[PDB]
């Protein structure tokens, strides 16, 4: 099964290794050409339209889909008749709804995707590789797909999906490493180093994790039970920990910002519910 | 051993408390303001008529209320031989400035006094689950080492400072309703295409173990002063923050924590540590 990859970035290079390294016949093209991919197995292409030709599976990887639309508007309406496009550029779930009514009406099937982990895992058991879009443009390549890791996986219709998924992945990293940041600094007050508190906050983190399954099922039903931790009882400890943040010096606007979710809670009359009600704040503004 | 403990308080968390010791074998006096708050007397547990009486009958006295304006109300009004000679343990949750006050208290009222903090539920007390924090001075941890070893494996003595156990506590609890919000903003996201909520946390939980163990590598860089790019530097972040700002903003969810994220980024970049790591943002949480 040929297979053609657009995109010769750090992330595009290893896209284009697991498709050699699996067996397929590779067609291969970047902006600025120029090489060890041709040195390996690969078949280097002399244009956009020329590499879009030469394989009925169509890979992109660029930087933005600002890119994306720099490279594949101005193709022949003909050009993807036929196709399968799959574009593993991160964007936002607009960006990729609309390049799927954009290759709907340029006759093709298309695949979003995103990609949620780092070059050299791509291949391994290490790669996280999400896509969305219909069966009928997944299906018929999903073994060249799966090529890519085992973690390469297909969440459903809807195109918007896997940069959905990267945003919840994204904005959890991010309140992760706040998290710790803030912690660090609580603890370097009294001379406490990072290195000795690291191993205390992960087997934390482990057990937080573990309340998720549960927390999602009430949220699945919009039944939010106390369970001997109400709303109202987080908001003593929340204080502590504002008052605490200020009388060290340290900051103080991440607990702040805790707080006010749950007081708006509270607003509302969910005192008494447990945390996972605070979703209504999170759907609301 | 028999060698007898008293607890003072009685809630969720106290009866926990008194129910380990008297599992263990201690000969147990119990104290509530509410009296008769009874399950343990019928236990072998010895109920006691005032504070001072509970105080008297042990010289290891624990104590777990509701915050430290409490323990102020049962603690101050004691005669001032009351605690001379015994240990106490408050295992009350409060801040570092709290704690140290009553160290100072303690000290003054001729007491060993250890200050701590439970990071577990009632039902983990005496299990491998339970975590129980302590802190103070060895001479007041080691000689009772096996008395609140019996409150679970997980109980640690973190050193001498008398604010630990609070500070512990604080980064602890910060983490965990951080990794909450997170959930919850992802849920709101996937929510607006119809995807439920247990369908997503199997996707975030292997990703929060991946983030996790990004987190010794981070601790090195920020005990030097050293904040490397390893090809992904703050500034590399700042058009994905954004994204997920516009994306927030689009769907019609709360886009506070996706803003509130990428200001401190700006604040990085800002003094110039835009080439740096993420954990040069440590600066950022160490300052206003
Ligand atoms: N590497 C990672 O850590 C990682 C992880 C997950 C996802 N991703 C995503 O994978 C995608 C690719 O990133 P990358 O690793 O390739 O990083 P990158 O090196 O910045 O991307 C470079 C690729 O984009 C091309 N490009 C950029 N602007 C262009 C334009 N205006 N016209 C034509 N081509 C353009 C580059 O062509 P030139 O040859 O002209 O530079 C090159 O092919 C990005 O969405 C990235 O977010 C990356
Ligand atoms: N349970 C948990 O999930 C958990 C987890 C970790 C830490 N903790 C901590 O454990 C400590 C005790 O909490 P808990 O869960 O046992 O809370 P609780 O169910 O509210 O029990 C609170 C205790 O506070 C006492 N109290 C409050 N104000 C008082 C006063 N002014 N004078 C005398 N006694 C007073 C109550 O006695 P009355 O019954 O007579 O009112 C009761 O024994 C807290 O600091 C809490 O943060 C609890």
């Amino acid at each position: 099964t040929p297979v053609t990859v657009i995109g010769l970035g750090l992330m595009g290079q290893a896209l284009a290794g697991a498709f050699l390294g699996a067996g397929h016949p590779t067609t291969v093209w970047n902006r600025t050409a120029a090489e060890p991919l041709v040195a390996r197995g690969a078949k280097s292409a002399g244009s956009v339209a020329e590499a879009v030709a030469a394989s009925p599976l169509v890979v992109v990887c660029v930087s933005d889909y600002d890119a994306v639309h720099a490279l594949l508007d101005p193709l022949d309406g003909t050009a993807l008749q036929g196709r399968t496009l799959v574009n593993l550029t991160s964007g936002t779930s607009a960006q990729a709804r609309e390049r799927a009514a954009w290759a709907d009406g340029r006759g093709a099937d298309y695949l979003d995707g995103a990609i949620l982990a780092g070059p050299a895992a791509i291949g391994t058991a290490d790669a996280v590789v999400l896509l969305s879009g219909p069966r009928s443009a997944f299906d018929p390549h999903a073994s060249a797909l799966g090529g890519l890791g085992a973690g390469t996986t297909y969440l459903g219709a809807d195109h918007g999906l896997a940069s959905l998924y990267d945003a919840a992945g994204l904005v959890m990293m991010w309140s992760i490493l706040n998290g710790f940041l803030q912690g660090a600094a609580l603890l370097g007050t009294a001379g406490v180093d990072a290195t000795t508190f690291a191993p205390f906050i992960t087997q934390g983190i482990g057990t937080v994790a573990d309340w998720l399954p549960g927390y999602a099922r009430q949220i699945d039903d919009g039944a939010y039970p106390a369970d001997d931790a109400a709303i109202d009882t987080h908001l003593a400890t929340m204080e502590h920990l504002i008052h605490e943040s200020e009388f060290l010096g340290v900051n103080a606007e991440l607990p702040r910002f805790i707080k006010a979710l749950a007081d708006r809670a509270v607003a509302d009359g969910h005192g008494g519910s447990g945390y996972p009600a605070l979703i209504e704040q999170f759907r609301t503004h």
